[PDB]
């Protein structure tokens, strides 16, 4: 019983998760924030100091942590998609947009983006096309989807 | 055991945030700081929330945070100064009470005589609650972080 936002950098996961957490009265968890608070260091500095393997392990620990808790609204990192069984974090909302759209709101990245699109679509409980929508439109659509979930029945 | 988390409890000034973060790094656990989590949710200092919503809403937010701690696992948790008043706080995990006397905490910082008696009274009362709920009681007075981490690590192992 978590709401879990997944998608690529630039998709607005942090902004949406926070607002929704406040509206639905849930615990707001931001993956990058939690990692940075633990290490007292920016995420990129963590990656550079400890190596990609350590960094990925931290991402996995965050994913496992998300799968353990309840009543949270979670913004996941750009690495979440690659962890083991990421759909177990809760009800997943994929914030979908094309590469050019995401790029403007922020190479190897394109490679990552191309190969990861299918994983997001598979893990999503709900796919939300975010292009050209303001925050209130997005929140409205998400709140409807959550109400539909909690209507069946519960 | 079946304790899911390490939970630091005690008054403000007892060093819960610093020790929980340090231990989280050393034992490779998730670091959760109650006040940080509340502030990132409302984008407001935890104090300003007391003023905008009811004191009852604030206690409700503190209770929801406690529920959350009781739900998760493999975290190292710095609880707030209100945590001791929540219900079923033992469900949060292995509780470590960071103990210090009033005089000491006053150093690690109520302009009126009356306000200080009130504060001391409050302190005295919560003292028995902390020592009640603690799985390990750690006096922090005049001890540096490496000494505190060493004592905690030993206790965890046992
Ligand atoms: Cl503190």
């Amino acid at each position: 019983k978590n709401i879990v936002f997944i998608g690529e950098s630039g998709s607005g996961k942090s902004t949406l998760a926070r607002a929704l957490a406040k509206d639905l009265d849930l615990v707001f968890l931001d993956s990058d924030f939690l990692i940075e608070q633990k290490f007292n260091q920016k995420a990129s500095e963590i990656w550079e100091q400890y190596g990609w393997n350590f960094a990925l392990e931290q991402e996995q620990k965050m994913a496992d942590f998300f799968s353990s808790c309840e009543k949270a609204c979670i913004a996941t990192s750009g690495s979440f998609v690659n962890v083991s069984n990421l759909e177990k974090a809760g009800f997943c909302i994929y914030l979908k947009a094309d590469f050019e759209y995401l790029k403007k709101r922020l190479i190897k990245w394109k490679k990552h983006y191309n190969e990861t699109l299918s994983k997001y679509e598979q893990k999503a409980n709900f796919i939300l096309n975010i292009e050209n929508k303001n925050i209130d439109e997005l929140l409205s659509e998400i709140k409807k989807v959550i109400k539909l979930e909690h209507h069946h029945h519960h």
